[PDB]
């Protein structure tokens, strides 16, 4: 039950002090493929190895380009609120993408023409607040965890602008004349940030809609992504959200993977960026190729976060008894993948025989239709 | 009527030799308020701190990233032309807009597809000159002063190419065949540039127009600013010109803000870019909102430049007898901003009642509508 | 026995899939200290968690700026040899620096005035290759398990040059020209590299000797660490290499620290530079002190590489009850430290306790003595 | 008595408001030398333009590479402390370099092995602190205002790690486990740094001198520059300490330079590094030529910072009626210059005049000794 | 006599227009040896290939890192001057290493303490030039031809300080004053650079020594590379200079190699830093192997430069009928280099017989002498 780096006669006993409960979560890094070859950058980064911020009303940690320098473009929080707590009112430089995994939770955002937006979202549901735009966050009667993605992997403490934090930094007399009242109306704002804090649970919904003289915003900043038709191949299903349906995603480009047990996320790659992704259950393998005789197998599991550079082929095989699911990510306003299995079948079944040096039997196995999830016979 | 950086029982006073002008223009420096803090890059640079090119027909200075290193993005010059003086025809790589502040000029350019556009332009008009198109400015008789706006902060004697110069250092045989003439014709040529020259006042505008096998321009490279209704507020003006109603104008968005004594530009944040200031006329000071507890508060007046940084909250206080007049100036294609008031107006009362720990003597003051420039009470 | 990211009041249980077993190896991060604050770059990172690179012969495993970003100027391998195999022959642009875990090998180097030495190296001692001097390493009966560490953090398949791959991309006449043989003679060279093989176990040292026209190396390329006598004190032992002792060694300084249990490493920093850490067995904490107001604390084990940015304050406590052992690396020529308890220890007292807000109860615990290691009472 | 940018017939009137204080300051930026020419960068920065940190105790002020980016290697801060005042025990990466103008302090530094030295510094001395070396500046009876020079221009909040910074963000167990006291004797720690902070007078300098088991500093950290003999030349005086006279100022190397009124600083330049000025009383202009026919001249008066890049050629010309005193600052082991004058006296005399195309009238004037500052006849 | 690129059954003809006369000059480049493989930077950079700036009195033509990415570091000037002709006084932020290929010339130098060097040199002399000590060249009777290596790869117009320039643009009233003497007395100063100019020859070099109050600089600034005594091997000779034999020149090494026909500079690589080649006069090529399997030859003659970075294994074959004379040169204080051959020889045979796969009538041909050019059998 201790696990070696062994692979036929190739490797050897460990005989210095070891990690054996993380050797026995990576296999495939202990005792990697054979067809692994060559320096690549690490692609896989765990949640549990940040640093978690805890406040009165919950936690929040993060996997930034400090953790992942491959991950230059994106970033990430797991945040969670209990219930009734409110994610302080802010803003950020960088657009701002959800996933609900766990709970519920009300958001506001005002938009740059002083439209207002208020809406509830559950497990499975999206939400996309576009860059500088400002927000809020408070967690419903079940409390909420979910995972933020934003559009910069530098994404730090100086990306993100608090309500009380930028008042408490302005002298009192400019408050004062900003809003027409006195400094002894406004003593008793807060001298630092919240940032996260108890608060009574809601009423509902329909009762905090603000209206306004500007009217409705012209497009919601949610997405029922659960509630949609999924792609369903043999293995599992796809759920995509990108700019072409939740219109509001310009920079976020979205993808849910559920792998059956046995199944596997086809070979393919995408020819318009980086994948950035996240692991919310199971457990996979993924061996990413990085040209000219370059690829590496990673391992992740829940609470994982993973990459795959621009253009990169890769699968995702799940190697465990459970469902895997998944999130891909792209920092674009479509999502793109070439399917390996769908490229060859749409050329002359010659041709891909004298590159391949194999027949008619394998040419004949191809599929016109594109299958992003495969069940193993 | 010595200043000191005394406030209560912080500070002392000054032991050593220095600069009391200089300390009497920016009291907020030497004394800042208590509510500034932290490492906040420098906001501000004088045009009067710059080397001043003079040559026969007017001068020219300019504060780039070289003087203001903040500013990556945009430069400026504050050029000036006697009556009939020429600046010679030349282009850039880099966008220029510009804002005429005193006098009158007539402009050339031609485009890529060989169509003129000559005009006139006043006090308040603008221009903007799409990269690498080539342009003239010719002062009419009042003489011209105006500022000149450049989309790189690295605008350097590398970003413009002058006629003259060109053809000083073309060989003249090309020249002769580029032309079908004889080296003699050309013999004449000056052998260096003119950069700005003097001439005699111009006739009528209509004379000038030059008609063309190749039709009108689509779109007019001039803008009349002062001429559009401004937005209105208790304590001043804002006038826009970007993208949506000057057309030509793609990277450079621009308001042109007057500010009454006893006013101020209320508390803000731009969701989409950097904003470059010029401060006209008058006496201000701005505080600069850098996130994570970091706020600096800068002074100006006339003939400085400002700087915010991308999304940090600010606000222009008029802090003199005059009004304030300054341009704010955003490389994009549209003018954003996010208003406090507005924001905060556009939720539920109990939210940000629940936030600022204020009640609802507060929130009753919130305005639903946005004034960008408010009147102290 | 399922931790939780509670701390008091504040943080919240884990509603999502999660990694157990990392955040049990975590405790510090799950649940950090009150006292730390603010944005820290990631200062951890596992062998465990790397692609294992297995051959005929053993393994080699590397954790590289690709991994652990901050550090930009080492980086490090951890390397196994069955008995009697071979790394092969080779040179890299990089200084290398080793410390014996388990085994034994024998070492050969080569200068660049052609002279050789050869030597045996047992568990806690240690190598240094200087730059681009070719070197090859040989376990003996027992195998051999060691870490390398080298002086650029971007080392990589390109920063290392093997023997049978540079002849196997060299024309076979220039080879032949070379020798002065036929390209016969050398008709059974190698096809590719070798990297790490099996080989019979050597001869007695003395046996493999070789003599040469040149003379002997001046300075010896092995240090026996284990044999100096330690810096002791309460609750552990700190053993110095550096080039004022190990003398070829001017680009790594180094230290061997064992720290028992209920003991840690006090509070003190580098004035000289970054700290890379690799810790050989036990588990630790530690918290980085990143200046204005930044800490942020990381938990370790066998396995680990750690790392503290120049001048950073920190401590490293054993929290186990095993004994801790450590490796502190530095490129530099000397090792150096600051200790908070002898600094404060040789100031005016009354000036400590005017910094404290503490009596001279506190004042008279401080010692004037380095103790590098202190044992809790 | 309003100055305007003309220069016989080139140039105008100023047509637009301006800042007349400024442009009094600047006479030879608003009309230059005919003979400047080309793009070069800002070498001129102000104290008044900088935010002033008030603190209970005294103030301090920055120019850095943020304010003044030619400066990439150098950053000074102006501090003052009232009298008994305590700029708390601190250390930083970058070594620091100071000239006391005003008043006198006690200094106290701890090195790397333990060493104390405590000492007293009064109008004209100097100190240096290597990087990473802790210390304390304590104003005595007349307060203190003094110039520091850091060995790195992005100097920031980040560079500095205070003690009781360090302490608030450290477990209080920890801190107790250090010195082997309990929880409840440490419990009056301050929360928060000091930074600056009133206290009384120290006693005499002699009670103050910790004796400690390592011995004494092999060499002081003061300097008495006004001390030593001068280079004295016709128009001023030159007093030069660097690590060849103060030795531990391995990193900086300077020169307090006097110039009369109607005397110049000569046309010389320097072969080792760039050269960082602090202008501490007087009024001066400088152009730097800067190759290839580019040259600009600046002004500068008490309180300006100013720059010359590496081996540009300049001189400093007192332009007032008072001396003129400035420091001369660079980041290397020594001062090096070369004068134009004693270059030219050094060779042969007719291949001076074929270069110059003057005779011999004027190669009879050059000097084979070096004249540092040159008196007008 | 059409050369193809065909390799046995690999290749084809060229069907395009082409290039003739330069494939026939690169035979191993149009078909390299199939050793080679994978990206590899260009090496190669002719002196034909770049503009020659024409003066009255000679010529300069560089290759710089605009040229020749790969050389970072070092850049290089061919200068030709006529008989007395003059390469005016200037000096440049670079150190400069000179080589005199054809003729003789005169040298001025003066250091930092005045102190001047004058000396004479002829064909196979050095100089060494420190950074920004000025300096000047006059040819003798036959004029001059020499290569002039700079030690950063950026030389450029800005890098070069010519006495006439700076003087051209420096305000006449602060030279008068420099000097002592009136505008009239220096009225008829250039206007302009010189560069290079036509000049009488002059005298004898003893009437030319000027003597000084600073008494003689402590080494010379000259280096008879020729005269010393070479390292001969079979097929050729080596000479030496670096910063152990010519003081001065501290930061370049360089030697200069003569490769008889049928003869090869050995395999070798250097430990230290990059090499930069320039090639006098022959044939050859040059196989750089990269590391990771990676491998690309080269070809070079007369007027050629070339580079291997930093550790990268080469030889220099010579491939023509005359022989090959090139130069080595290093950004570095010592020459040092590591013999494939001597490597091999000084390890144990077995061992190097179990790398190999050959036996020991290849090891016994294996030599513990360095021999750096070696003979065709
Ligand atoms: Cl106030
Ligand atoms: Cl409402
Ligand atoms: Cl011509
Ligand atoms: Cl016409
Ligand atoms: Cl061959
Ligand atoms: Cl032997
Ligand atoms: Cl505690
Ligand atoms: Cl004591
Ligand atoms: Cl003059
Ligand atoms: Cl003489
Ligand atoms: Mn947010
Ligand atoms: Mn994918
Ligand atoms: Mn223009
Ligand atoms: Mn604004
Ligand atoms: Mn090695
Ligand atoms: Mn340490
Ligand atoms: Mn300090
Ligand atoms: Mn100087
Ligand atoms: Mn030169
Ligand atoms: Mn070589
Ligand atoms: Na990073
Ligand atoms: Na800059
Ligand atoms: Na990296
Ligand atoms: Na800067
Ligand atoms: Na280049």
């Amino acid at each position: 039950d201790i696990p070696q780096p062994i692979r036929g006669d190739k490797g050897a006993t460990v005989k210095i002090p070891r990690n054996i409960e993380r050797d026995r979560q990576n296999p495939d890094m202990l005792v990697p493929p054979e067809t692994d070859h060559g320096t690549v950058s690490n692609m896989k980064f765990s949640f549990s190895d940040t640093h978690n911020r805890l406040e009165k009303g919950g936690y929040a940690r993060e996997v930034t380009v400090r953790e992942l320098p491959i991950s230059e473009n994106l970033a990430s929080v797991n945040m969670r609120l209990k219930p009734g707590a409110i994610r302080e009112l802010h803003y950020h430089k960088e657009a701002e993408w959800a996933y609900m995994i766990y709970g519920s939770a009300r958001v506001t955002i005002v938009d740059e023409k002083g439209r207002s937006f208020i809406d509830d979202v559950g497990e499975g549901d999206l939400w996309y607040f576009p860059s500088g735009l400002p927000h809020s966050i408070q967690a419903l009667e079940e409390g909420a965890e979910f995972l933020l993605v934003f559009d910069d992997g530098s994404f730090s403490e100086n990306s993100t602008f608090q309500l009380t934090d930028w008042l408490a930094h302005t002298p009192k007399e400019v408050i004062a004349a900003n809003f027409g009242v006195t400094k002894e109306e406004i003593s008793n704002l807060p001298g630092k940030e919240k940032y996260i804090f108890e608060n009574q649970l809601p009423g509902s919904l329909k009762d905090d809609i603000v209206e306004g003289p500007n009217g409705e915003v012209p497009y919601p900043f949610t997405y029922r992504l659960l509630e949609q038709e999924p792609i369903e191949s043999e293995g599992g299903k796809v759920y995509i959200a990108d700019s072409t349906n939740f219109k509001v995603s310009k920079t976020i480009a979205s993808a849910l993977v559920t792998v059956e047990p046995g199944a596997m996320r086809e070979l393919h790659w995408h020819p318009n960026t980086h994948e950035w992704q996240y692991y919310i259950s199971g457990k996979a393998r993924m061996t990413v190729f990085a040209s000219d005789g370059h690829a590496r197998t990673f391992n992740y599991q829940a609470g994982d976060v993973g990459y795959v550079p621009f253009a990169m082929g890769h699968y995702v095989e799940n190697i465990g008894d459970e469902p895997l699911v998944f999130l891909e990510i792209f920092k674009d306003d479509h999502y793109a993948d070439v399917s390996l299995n769908q490229w060859l079948a749409m050329l002359p079944e010659t041709f891909v025989q004298a590159h391949l040096d194999l027949g008619k039997d394998f040419t004949d196995v191809l599929s016109k239709e594109k299958h992003p999830v495969v069940k193993k016979k």
